[PDB]
């Protein structure tokens, strides 16, 4: 009876979002009851491509807890290989706040109408659990927002100006990466940036087709301006913020406390740990680089806030690891170790998704490869910077979450949207799968609801 | 886990996901979902994914292929999701979908290509070679034949009230009218996509059969309607029973000249059968004195030889005919029924069944509103009495059954906003051997056969 197995996991829901499904839900891994799920057509979105989310502590998740979730839009519909004859996809870049009160979900607000900042990509909840970040990847905005207030704390754009106009080397030959604070231009303290407004290129950078752009692949207004904004992740401990841009393989961190960036670290095995930054207006900062050397995808903090990660991709696949024990000052922020495998040396597998266990002693990593590859779960030693295990798991391997006692990983896989999928548990002892649940879903997240801010430090907070 | 899964065998089930959108495909023998679509990809802007129905696959695990069906309109109005869409999508599809061993592909549209669009449930022939499809806002059905994607026969059901009242308008009787349907549009097209041919805005939702007559349902025919549910097949052949849920009639249709030949009376007390007088030459009328109570699923057991009707809401029960008289249906009695006083009140309603491969034992859902678990029945098929009842879960749907008798396959749906799930029982133990987490608000499910015998204990003989 698989209530032995349940009973094992404890008491802790995972939510999942659907992709291509449209839908959203919450399972409780202590019974295997999905407690609720909402789906986004029945309100009216036509093209609810449902992305990131994170959740907020709740002193008990199953009386009642919230979340954000995301969606994209536009030609994002036609990028997964579905022979769909839609001429028209709705517009989409909605940020929803979900609150679950013990017996479903209820659609509180469209934070994205509010404030009118549509933003597609990865969503992160602050370390005290009182605002979110978003970021998008196709019109390299990102934001941080309060949650009581449903309003837009800072935004910024992020754009780059290449050393090389032609296509193919307007990111190997570098360039001038521009910060621009933004502020809102239409009445009530609006953005406009709603749907697909803003976007430089016509849809995402598919996982691992980070070089697709360079190759040609992709369409867009201003192609060679894109950085490819990812994700905002926190420092546990505070004040900082890390905006990784996939293209120019860097993270930017932020001073949240007055919305400056202050330093960019690349990721790229060779290259420096970091470059300044140069404010240029009152509202306006640079990045020179004098090359890209590849590109990277998934960045995170340690639970302690004393390591950093950024998984270089592609032209090199490893994770790239910082020393950032000084809280003072991220200028003095150093590469200290950087794993790598013989295994890693094609373009994929990539380095993707990570989660730490409490103590950071161990950092799960995901391992994508496009389809038919079995995708796969790497176990790191977050100690002396050692690969310790990869293990199998299913195609198109995505997000992993961690139950806050420490004792299962918790991942997703997606099936490209259209093959097998499935949610995947993981003994952190044994490092063994224990098993797989069905799911309905073609998530690029998992979250695990966390009952405090110490349970975000192991959260989408701290890493993706 | 792997221990878990290993006791089920390579089982596929597959579930529409009603307000999700979805239709998905399980692999019971690891936990992997093996594929799944969403109708809103392809531009159906209001696919509430109905029903289904498997037809036998030498290897599911390498193809298989089944119909699934959605209805549309303003039953997206009627489970309480507080949505602002002003127009919904006119939906009613009948989709034929085709796994390949890697992938769903969506392979056709029989409603665009026949012209009719009807969206309860979806019943494989016992050859494995057609389909059924009823409707309860058209009270249409329609028998389909798979290789070329035709019309065999469509017919439409009226009901015409001894009292126009309609809160009287079942109560005190009334004459159903069976008529032969012929396309009236070029090209030998019938003229029911989407929601033309609706005589009610929304299908009458589960336990709710009596909110018509109670004046909470809309449309320019409501004292006509007879809400048709399902056509189930006789495994032995020949015979289709026709379920109408408002007047609690099962309308036995002979498949070989595709006329309507008796109508059993579900409600304990009344007979076991009504006479079909032809009227015309594509008419036949059943009279009616009374309608005691409103019925839901039937089915045949596996040897055909028992057919059962849910009576509900006014009774609860399950009506059981001798059917063993496979030459005439017309000497079909009723033999048993199964009550128990905890069903005394509206709710638990007796509701969807599947037998066992050896016709012992039926299960049977009992269905409730919120906030009340639902569960499953456990029912002697030998002496008809009930044997035990286990609490599952919110507004339980459907049952399926691995083909080798061991696992019975249910789903549970939330009522498209709370709990949902997939929940197996061991058939030795009659427990719950787990519930599996699934985002969907299926009504219905069904494990892929191999077998036309398989069809004996799937989407064929019952609901
Ligand atoms: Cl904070
Ligand atoms: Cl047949
Ligand atoms: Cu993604
Ligand atoms: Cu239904």
């Amino acid at each position: 009876k698989i209530e032995e197995f349940y009973a094992q996991f404890g008491k802790y829901i995972l939510l999942v979002p659907g992709k291509f499904t449209g839908t959203v839900a919450a399972h409780d891994l202590s019974t295997g009851r999905t407690l609720a799920w909402l789906a986004g057509w029945n309100y009216g979105d036509t093209n609810p491509i449902m992305h990131h989310m994170a959740a907020f502590p709740s002193p008990d998740p199953y009386k009642g807890f919230e979340f954000i979730v995301n969606t994209q839009g536009g030609k994002n519909l036609f990028i997964y290989g579905i022979p769909t004859t839609v001429k028209e996809p709705g517009e989409g870049f909605n940020i929803y706040r979900v609150r679950y009160d013990g017996t479903k979900f209820n659609l509180v607000s469209n934070i994205a109408e509010k404030t009118g900042l549509g933003l597609g990509v990865h969503v992160t909840a602050t370390p005290d659990g009182k605002g979110f970040a978003v970021a998008d990847g196709q019109k390299d905005i990102f934001a941080e927002f309060d949650l009581a207030t449903e309003s837009v704390r800072t935004a910024f754009l992020v754009d780059w100006k290449p050393n090389n106009s032609d296509l193919k080397r307007a990111w190997l030959e570098g360039g001038t990466m521009t910060i621009t604070r933004l502020k809102p231009t239409l009445p009530g303290g609006k953005y406009d940036y709603t749907g697909t407004k803003g976007c430089k290129i016509d849809w995402e950078l598919v996982p691992g087709g980070e070089l697709f752009l360079e190759e040609g692949k992709v369409t867009g207004t201003r192609q060679t301006n894109v950085v490819a904004l990812d994700a905002f992740v926190y420092d546990p401990r505070g004040r900082w913020g890390a905006l990784s841009a996939r293209l120019p393989g860097v993270a930017i961190i932020f001073d949240r406390q007055d919305w400056e960036p202050v330093v960019a670290l690349v990721g790229a095995k060779g290259e420096p740990s970091s470059l300044p930054v140069k404010k240029v207006a009152s509202d306006t900062w640079e990045i020179k680089m004098d090359k890209v050397v590849t590109p990277a995808h998934q960045a995170g903090f340690s639970p302690d806030g004393k390591n950093f990660l950024f998984m270089n991709g592609v032209r090199q696949n490893n994770i790239m690891v910082w020393d950032t024990s000084n809280h003072a000052d991220p200028t003095k922020w150093t590469k200290k170790a950087v794993v790598e495998d013989p295994g890693w040396r094609g373009s994929y597998p990539n380095t993707f998704h990570m989660v730490f266990t409490p103590d950071g002693r161990k950092v799960y990593v995901t391992l994508w490869w496009p389809s038919p590859t079995p995708n796969g779960i790497a176990v790191v030693d977050a100690r002396n910077w050692k690969l310790l295990k990869s293990v199998d798991i299913g195609p198109d391997m995505h997000t992993l979450a961690i139950t806050y006692d420490g004792k299962y990983v918790v991942g997703v896989f997606s099936g490209y949207q259209k093959t097998a999928s499935g949610i995947v548990i993981m003994d952190t002892k044994s490092d063994e799968v224990v098993g797989i649940l069905p799911s309905v879903g073609g998530h690029h997240d998992c979250v695990i609801v966390p009952k405090t801010v110490e349970d975000l430090r192991c959260s989408r907070c701290t890493t993706t």
